[PDB]
């Protein structure tokens, strides 16, 4: 039963955002602000910050990762770090999204193209005062390609790597495009990228310090 | 696509809580703070306050009712009207758990046993500074029953009625047992009851007030 985020209380994770160019947009940080256990598996909470390049911040809250059975589950955060999210985030700004589970590659092989074990799910955004500023981001046909090492400014991770599809929705537009992701135990996602539906890069994270 | 929550900015929804043999310990309130459209359907936050008999607020906080595509879903705020979750509140405890889905028997009939269409979800309690104050409450195996006219003191509503079975775990004690739960649109939860495995009732609540 691997945990795909950090575990540690007090433990802090770094990811950078950059455009399609590598010019750096966005900051975010996780800092464990609690582990519980559970007979059926560890519950934690962790506050979350959102800044751009200059380390302004634009929002900030907390989020879960859990284990329940033998499943792991979290906050879908992450998907935040698109350029729509990103660019309507102020203090005012809520999100609510499913708990999005993330399977066990490690101890569970899976085939290239296993989709069956990943659920969807749905991020709405929101500005309290001004419902104008919303947005949500769909996730859907998430599936397995393949394990691998990716190589990050914190280091290297063995990580599980993920496709999925994207439906990008606010009052100004539809973007429709895909995505992968990667991921591993005690860290959550390493790395991830965004296209369009062109496979034109629209942008991309990548981690960048672990302080335990 | 049927709402199973109140939708109406303001509107204020209140259910009263019994032990087995009548007497009152809990009064929860819900009021909708906003309510968002989205392509897909709609988005309510509304706000929260558990009190006990008198009055006096134990605990206070946001949750989320959601219909996206076909299928409402939400916070699972409603399984903490249990007693073990009732009785470990104060304002330093939070909780956590999945947005559950709601089918609707209404416009997709079902036939009595009917449980693929409903998730299993787990909402976990904890107090913030004091661990040991903790709880996890487990839903699953959750099937329709029936449809039926429930009477209650806000007013006679047509409801569907679904059976689920529950575990219930403090650091303490677990708790195991099963109950059953009346909803509506508009409305959400109208009735609950909740029985050990011998089929001891050990609680019920049932919807006081609808202030539109
Ligand atoms: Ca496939
Ligand atoms: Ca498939
Ligand atoms: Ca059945
Ligand atoms: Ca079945």
């Amino acid at each position: 039963c691997a945990f795909f985020f950090p575990n540690q209380e007090g433990e802090q994770i770094t990811r950078n955002c950059y455009t399609a160019d590598g010019k750096l947009t966005n900051i975010l940080v996780y800092r464990v602000d609690q582990a519980y256990e559970y007979p059926s598996g560890m519950e934690v909470v962790a506050n979350y910050t959102f800044a751009d390049a200059a380390g302004k911040t634009l929002n900030s809250g907390q989020m879960v990762a859990r284990c329940s059975d033998g499943n792991f589950s979290m906050s879908m955060g992450d998907v935040a770090t698109f350029p729509t999210a990103l660019n309507m985030m102020n203090a005012d700004v809520y999100m609510m999204g499913d708990l999005m589970n993330y399977p066990d590659a490690f101890s569970n092989p899976m085939n290239p193209g296993d989709d069956d074990e990943f659920d969807d799910g749905t991020l709405r955004l929101y500005q309290k005062g001004n419902k104008n500023n919303r947005a949500e981001i769909s996730v859907f046909d998430r599936e397995f390609v393949t394990t691998e090492t990716v190589n990050t400014p914190a280091g290297a991770f063995y990580c599980t790597k993920v496709k999925y599809e994207m439906n990008i929705w606010t009052p100004k537009e539809t973007i429709k495009g895909y995505g992968y992701e990667w991921y591993a135990p005690n860290i959550g996602i390493v790395r991830s990228e965004q296209y369009n539906n062109k496979k034109e890069l629209q942008s991309y994270s990548v981690l960048e310090r672990i302080k335990k």
